[PDB]
């Protein structure tokens, strides 16, 4: 179908929500494009209102707020009574609405209206406002543009059907929430008038939307998200009408839904009411605030449904006054006391298990108990009541620890922190081991991370405040919980596709019995490490043993004797993750002692750990080994299926593996299955014939590689279990201070997590162990192993290449800037490739961060106390960079260039998190590294720029200090190319290492990156432009930019050159006039001048942009401006310095080649005093200004002839370089965009209607012509943009995929938008205009033929005003103004020349229907793709601008038209044809068609049909290729077949004809001679 019915039923079948939301944003915008369009685009999205999926209501609904907005508000300058309404009427006598089974089919087949007609009948009835129960046998621009809309919605209210409800409920609150302001109003009333009939229009809305909430029965029990789905929509319709009503008004609603509250019960009708003064409450609060009545009656309709039966009830009870729980507490203290116990009884009937309603009743207790005033008047009910004691209300909280709301499970954890931050006095009936139990239950299986945090907050906060009173206070309460508690810290964790199930009769729930929208903490009791993250886990047997361990530092030490059992235990369970959890929690206990020798009873069994060997197998890698044994098993069996061998001869592999409960010593190992692939496939193999083993010895390898992978799989997973628990038992040690008298090996398990450890928070742990053993040994002489430990840091810091270059493999570079090197190559990609360097960035992110908290434990003692690390960042740089750099530092077998490398590389690894006090250190090594950028290798200018780039975003006050007066200045300097490659490369590592902070300091950068952009070498361009992309995408458009807080009064000073370009380019609007130093002829419009202004600000700045003007706004006119003017100014500045610069040049325009003459004439109409070469004709015409192109100062060139003669046009320097229609050039691959590319410009210029398609990779091919770096290279454009967005237009993408395609389009956007000028013709009578353009060969032969026969008579019958002289010279015009349209239409069989005509067709080999032989058809394409119709999926497409119609005098110049330009050249063009031929009947309706369906592009049809009174709309522009010689009649035609809009009217004329000489005579016998004239 059409593009509109194809991009509304996207809305019903959008397969992701990125999807479905960009249907709804196209036709937003289709209605923002075309405002008249309103009831074409609503009509199609409002029967979607009905429709039977949830999902799509709720689109459609969407879409209806989208397009509203795009509409202009209305100002023109059987209703309800909402007092006369009474509650107990409706309620009794009323149509409950329910879930709708029955369907009327007499009814349904009604006329739409009459359909509507009898159920405005109905409603009456319905609604009780008879004295009985209404049976249905009984009955069987001059106003609001939305009121015959809002009938259908205001019937459908009370639909039997809950669905149509649900959507006409939605529909409402779109159309009330934009425009409810002008609902009611009509034309011909003062505002006085309206103003009331508004308001009764919208309080018969409210009425109605009343009666909802007492009728609508309905209830869906499945989803715990929504209850009554047509109560919880229909009040939040109401609050979308109560912000447009009168305050009076308002207080009517009040009272209505005061008496369905307090009923002076039944649910249905109570929580409607609440739902509406839900509502009330959040929009008009300060209506509100004043009346005290109103205060009054809505506080005691909470109490009430705080205290209902219903849970759904009190739900929506407490969401009412959490707007106003501070504005309540202030305003009455009295009935503060009433509404706290009230709260606190609707808590005490809940079991555990809550449904997600009732989480809004803790919102509101959360919210009463952050307020001081609420906390001291429970305190006062405490002391004087024994059942408002603290010891029966907080225990009420504990059902909501596990709530299924994220938000509510933190709400209670912050609100029992209040109560233990109360009192002694206070609390402490509450605070006993039952709490106790519940928080580290919650600590063991919460997976958010915040909620995890508040848990071991409060369980510290728990255990001290209890602790505080007696250490066997403490040690009791717990005591009782603490065998099973340490079950749960020690339990093991599974492999994927593995799970070890926790026992849950180890969970106390809140009720008190053990466990035996729910199912909230069941996958992590089950352990499924598939679906909740492998660290997940593992951090909650860290905050496990972090809980563990606090608890008992403050139990006496005899009393721990069944503690240490489970955990001496649990160091030779055969549970690796047992070991692991065992070994932390010593390590959290030695942590929380007073001094380290409480503790000291554990030295022994982890120097156990150390010292001996670990076991070869755990039981939680046991589904390693299994998989091992089938590819050994499956290895085998194909040495007997495959390979012909013998039973007898095959070995023999175990059936249970080690690791297995109850397995014997002989089971299936590692080593056995690397003795079967080793050594029993090379035993295999020599048992096959040297014949067989060529067959089968194929499929052999390929099965021993599969098992050797499954191998390395499971001896590297064990091998990472051995290395966690012996890196956990030593930095238990390190926590009781064992300083072993030989540290190798206790150094060594610290180290081996450090390198190689997966998970951050264990490798993280192990960083802040070797970190305080550095401490100790220096603390304690022994700078030996301390020394040691430290240098190994350092060496680790740098194995990640991505950070830190190998130096042997770039030490040949120079000139090259390893910048754009390293993203230009990582776009490689070998399974063992990506495993080494995944290793070498877990090694730098462990050794960093020990680094990083080693600076902050030493402070500002860093540098004397490990004196070792000065000299790694110090001493190279000082002997390379003092004076001269030596010979040993160039070359790659040296050890000192990666000497130099590593000591910058350290430098910027460590100086953000060094102390304040050593930054004089670092800006001592400046002078070497602005010294390194200077050098003349490229590898130290690559680390001299990220290492300054650092310094610079840390010290940012001496830092750019630094590089503002010792580096910037010299990015001029054409002598030292290497110091430009380095001072460019800093600022582009700057502008990445600070990201969106280096605001402020642009002023200092923009200048040396703009100057770059235009440097001769060319990599300094493409980093330079790069740069400038990234400030354009960084910098705040609506917001001011701040000054650096910090630096030099007077470096800001002499810097507002700089100023005035950061101002115009956010802001196009603020761009200085630019007065035209050269005779122009022209009256420069308000917006033409205004463009050139743009024009001349990116000439001024070195900038290349598009100018995407709609047509008719002149865009040839502002080039010619630009490049007339500057070639003027660059003229006389080549006279005063002489500088290559601005040698005299000649421009280059580009255009397709029907416009090679309309350049051509325009220049010599606006410009006279350019000189101009038209470089296009035939190959022999080309090759003689082939050689003279300079020698003027514009060259016009067609797209096709720049092809063949690239050699030639690219042996010239070209000043401009503009391309008519660039668009051409979106394809990157093609011959002629390759062939642009190659040309040296300085200026260059893109003239389109339409910027972009759908796709993304067009628009990369225009800017890589205008600015080349600025998008980057054409893989790493890739990489960015065209991949992620591809990726979020997957119809089954991934959420975080669409975000991440959503985020990319945005970003692009922001590049790219000050580079276009898109200034619409419409926003800020009819427009008549003429196409000019040139006559054929052909055409030019038929009529010189015409005039040598009939040209001798035409001077005998021309003023002879005689009978049949008329006659002759009328149909003799005919042949002419036929013969200027095509010649197909004059040369027909018969004619006296039509043998010799094809003739010279045959010669030249082309037919007479050739299409290059009616330029008007040519014509017509290009003034066609000019205004967006044309072009060379409804959903990623861009909404076409404009819909034309096309007349034509003769039905076969229309044949043409629609066979030659719709058919073959533009056949992605929507069009109708109309003709006289065609039926009376079946004309109107194609003419509906046109009217009803805005994606139809064209219409064709002939002025004969437009003359009939056929009425259109959606025409914007209107092109005329034949002409009538009453050149009114063309304007009857089209004003009688058709205003909001501007209306375009073009007229395609041939220039020298008769019809430029008819159109401009506005008769005489010489005058009509000269008709037969060309010229």
């Amino acid at each position: 179908a059409t593009r509109l019915d194809r991009l509304v039923t996207i809305l019903e079948t959008g397969s992701t929500r990125l999807i479905r939301d960009t249907a709804v944003n196209q036709l937003a915008d289709w209605q923002k494009q075309h405002p008249e369009e309103l009831f074409n685009l609503l009509s199609r999205v409002v029967p979607y209102l009905r429709h039977k999926d949830w999902e799509t209501r709720t689109t459609a609904a969407k879409a209806i707020g989208k397009i509203i907005e795009n509409a202009p508000l209305y100002d023109p300058n059987n209703f309800f009574r909402l007092e006369s309404l009474d509650v107990a009427t409706i309620v009794k006598y009323g149509r409950p609405l329910l879930r709708g089974g029955p369907v009327d089919y007499n009814l349904a087949a009604l006329d739409p209206q009459k359909r509507l007609a009898h159920l405005k009948k109905t409603l009456n009835g319905r609604l009780g406002l008879l004295g009985r129960v209404f049976e249905d046998e009984e009955m069987p621009g001059a106003e609001w543009p939305f009121e015959r809309l809002c009938e259908f919605l205001k019937v459908d209210l009370f639909d039997p059907q809950w669905e149509t409800r649900h959507g006409a409920a939605m529909g409402l609150r779109e159309v009330i929430r934009v425009h409810g302001a002008g609902a009611g109003r009509r034309r011909g009333k003062t505002r006085k008038e309206n103003n009331d009939l508004n308001r009764q229009w919208l309080d018969d809305l409210a009425y109605r939307l009343l009666c909802v909430l007492m009728l609508d029965k309905f209830t869906d029990y499945s989803s715990d998200t929504s209850v009554a789905p047509i109560r919880e929509t229909v009040g939040q319709t109401l609050g979308a009408v109560l912000r447009h009503i009168s305050v009076e008004s308002v207080h009517a609603i009040y009272r209505l839904l005061y008496c369905m509250v307090t009923q002076e019960n039944m649910w249905a009708v109570c929580h409607g009411g609440m739902v509406g003064l839900r509502y009330v409450v959040a929009v008009r609060k300060d209506l509100l605030l004043q009346d005290g009545d109103m205060i009054d009656g809505v506080v005691r309709c909470v109490m009430q449904g705080l205290g209902d039966i219903d849970d759904d009830v009190r739900s929506v009870s407490a969401a009412t006054l959490i707007p106003m729980a501070k504005e309540f507490v202030m305003m009455r203290r009295s009935a503060l006391d009433s509404l706290i116990n009230i709260v606190w009884e609707s808590l005490s009937n809940l079991g555990d298990d809550l449904s997600a309603s009732t989480g809004k009743i803790m919102d509101l207790l959360a919210t009463l108990c952050s307020f001081p005033e609420v906390l001291e008047a429970m305190k006062v009910s405490a002391s004087q009541d024994e059942e408002r004691s603290f010891t029966l209300l907080v225990p009420r909280l504990y059902p909501f620890l596990r709530h299924t709301i994220t938000s509510v499970r933190l709400a209670v954890l912050k609100a029992l922190m209040t109560f233990a931050n109360l009192g002694g006095e206070t609390s402490q009936g509450w605070l006993n081991g039952r709490i106790l139990r519940l928080i580290f239950q919650n600590i063991i299986v919460e997976r958010d991370q915040d909620t995890l945090n508040m848990s071991l907050e409060l369980w510290t906060t728990l255990v001290r405040r209890l602790a505080a009173r007696d250490p066997a206070i403490l040690a009791d309460e717990f005591e009782a919980h603490a065998e099973p508690m340490m079950q749960l810290a020690l339990h093991p964790i599974g492999v994927p596709r593995h799970p070890i199930p926790m026992n849950p009769a180890l969970f106390q729930k809140p009720s008190g019995g053990t466990y035996s929208t729910h199912d909230v903490d069941g996958h992590m009791i089950q352990g499924e490490v598939d679906l909740v993250g492998v660290d997940v886990l593992i951090r909650s047997r860290i905050s496990a043993a972090k809980a563990m361990g606090l608890i008992m530092s403050f139990i006496p030490t005899p009393r721990l004797a069944s503690y240490d059992t489970a955990v001496l235990q649990a160091l030779s369970s055969p549970y690796a993750s047992t070991q692991l959890a065992a070994a932390m929690v010593i390590d959290e206990y030695a942590k929380n002692c007073s001094t380290p020798e409480v503790a000291s009873r554990f030295i022994e069994p982890l120097q156990k750990i150390i010292d001996l060997e670990r076991p070869s197998h755990y039981r939680d890698l046991v589904t390693y080994v299994q998989r091992v044994r089938s590819a050994s098993q499956q290895l085998i069996n194909l040495f007997r299926d495959h390979g012909k061998v013998s039973q007898g001869k095959l070995p023999t592999l175990a059936v249970v593996v080690q690791g297995e409960p109850e397995a014997g010593p002989g089971a299936f190992s590692i080593a056995n299955a690397e003795k079967v692939v080793n050594e029993d496939f090379e035993r295999l193999k020599r048992l096959m014939a040297p014949g067989q083993r060529l067959i089968a010895l194929p499929q052999l390898n390929e099965a021993r590689e599969q098992t050797v992978e499954v191998i390395e799989e499971a001896k590297a997973a064990k091998e990472a279990r051995d290395a966690r628990i012996k890196a956990a038992a030593a930095c238990a040690l390190v926590a009781m201070k064992v300083l072993p008298k030989k540290p190798s090996p206790l150094i060594k398990a610290i180290m081996d997590s450090i390198k190689t450890e997966e998970n951050q928070e264990l490798q993280s742990r192990s960083a802040a162990t070797i970190a305080r053993l550095v401490q100790l040994f220096t603390e304690s002489g022994r700078r030996g192993p301390a020394e040691k430990v430290v240098a190994n840091l350092v060496k680790f810091s740098c194995v990640e290449v991505a950070e830190t270059p190998e130096f042997p493999i770039h030490a040949h570079k120079t000139n090259v800037i390893l910048s754009m090197q390293k993203e230009e190559d990582r776009v490689p990609d070998a399974v063992k490739y990506a495993r080494e360097a995944k290793a070498a960035r877990i090694t730098r992110r462990g050794a960093k961060e020990a680094l990083e908290i080693l600076s902050k434990n030493f402070g500002a003692e860093l540098l004397e106390r490990v004196p070792t690390l000065r000299t790694f960042m110090e001493e190279p740089l000082v002997r390379a960079f003092s004076g001269d750099l030596p010979p040993e530092a160039r070359d790659p077998e040296n050890a000192f260039g990666q000497e130099i490398v590593d000591a910058m590389s350290v430098i910027r690894t460590m100086t953000p998190t060094l102390h304040p006090a050593l930054h004089p250190f670092v800006m001592q090594q400046v002078p070497l590294v602005i010294k390194a950028l200077r050098s003349d290798l490229s590898v130290f200018r690559y680390m001299a720029a990220k290492c300054m780039a650092t310094i610079c975003s840390v010290i940012t006050v001496d830092g750019m200090t630094a590089l503002v007066e010792k580096v910037l200045p010299s990015i001029n300097n054409p002598l030292d190319l290497s110091f430009r490659q380095g001072a460019i490369e800093v600022i582009y590592h700057l502008i990445a290492v600070m990201g969106d902070a280096i605001l402020p300091y642009v002023i200092f950068l923009i200048v040396p990156v703009l100057g770059r952009m235009s440097d001769s070498d060319n990599q300094i361009r493409l980093i330079a432009t790069t740069s400038f992309a990234t400030l354009v995408k960084l910098v705040p458009l609506e917001a001011g930019i701040p000054d650096p807080p910090g630096l030099s009064e007077e470096l800001l000073k002499g810097r507002d050159r700089e100023r005035t370009f950061i101002a115009q380019l956010l802001d196009p609007k603020k761009i200085e006039p630019f007065k035209i130093p050269v005779a122009i002829k022209a009256e420069l419009r308000s917006y033409q001048q205004e463009g050139v202004n743009w024009l001349a600000f990116l000439n001024k700045y070195h900038l290349h942009g598009i100018l995407c003007d709609d047509m008719g706004l002149g865009k040839t006119l502002q080039t010619i401006c630009i490049v007339a003017s500057d070639h003027h100014q660059r003229a006389e500045e080549f006279a005063r310095t002489g500088a290559p610069e601005v040698r005299k040049l000649p421009s280059l325009i580009i255009c397709p080649p029907t416009l090679s003459g309309h350049w051509q004439q325009e220049i010599k109409t606006y410009a006279p005093f350019l000189t101009v070469t038209a470089y296009v004709g035939s190959p022999a015409e080309r090759r003689a200004m082939k050689d003279s192109l300079d020698k003027t100062d514009i060259v016009i060139t067609s797209y096709d002839v720049c092809r063949n003669d690239i050699d030639v046009i690219e042996k010239y320097n070209w000043n401009y370089c503009v391309l008519d229609q660039g668009h051409l050039i979106k394809n990157p691959k093609a011959k002629i965009t390759l062939a642009v590319k190659r040309l040296t410009s300085n200026h260059r210029l893109i003239l389109t209607g339409t910027p972009i398609q759908n796709n993304v990779l067009e628009l990369w091919s225009l800017f890589d012509f205008l600015m080349p770096g600025f998008l980057g290279a054409e893989k790493v454009f890739l990489d960015r943009f065209a991949k992620p967005i591809a990726n979020s237009r997957y119809s089954k993408a991934s959420s975080k995929e669409q975000e991440a395609g959503a985020l990319a389009i945005e970003a692009l956007h922001k590049q790219v938008l000050p580079f276009l000028l898109r200034r619409l013709k419409e926003e800020v009578p009819k427009i008549l205009q003429n196409y000019y353009c040139d006559l054929s060969d052909l055409q030019r032969k038929l009529f010189e033929d015409f005039t040598k026969r009939e040209g001798k008579k035409i001077t005998e019958t021309a003023g002879r005003d005689d009978k049949e002289a008329k006659q002759h010279i009328f149909q003799a015009l005919q042949y002419m103004r036929k013969l200027c349209n095509s010649p197909a239409l004059v040369m027909k069989p018969g004619h006296k020349a039509y043998e010799d005509t094809q003739k010279y067709l045959a010669k030249h080999g082309t037919t007479l229907e050739d299409p290059i032989h009616a330029p008007k058809l040519g014509a017509l394409r290009d003034l066609l793709v000019d205004c967006g119709i044309g072009v060379e999926d409804p959903l990623y497409t861009p909404i076409k601008p404009h819909r034309a119609l096309i007349f034509c005098q003769m039905k076969e110049m229309l044949d043409m038209v629609q066979n030659t330009v719709l058919k073959q050249m533009l056949p992605s063009v929507s069009y109708l044809r109309l003709d006289g031929s065609v039926e009376a009947n079946k004309r109107q309706d194609i003419v509906n068609k046109f009217n009803s369906d805005p994606s139809y592009d064209v219409l064709l049809l002939t002025t004969s049909v437009g003359g009939l009174g056929l009425n259109l709309t959606g025409a914007d522009t209107v092109i005329f290729v034949e002409h009538d010689w009453n050149p009114q009649k063309d304007l009857q035609a089209m004003d009688r077949a058709h205003q909001k809009k501007v209306v375009n009217v073009y007229r395609i004329i041939t220039r020298g004809t008769l019809e430029e000489k008819i159109l401009s005579l506005q008769m005489d016998t010489d005058q009509i001679l000269d008709l037969f004239n060309l010229g």
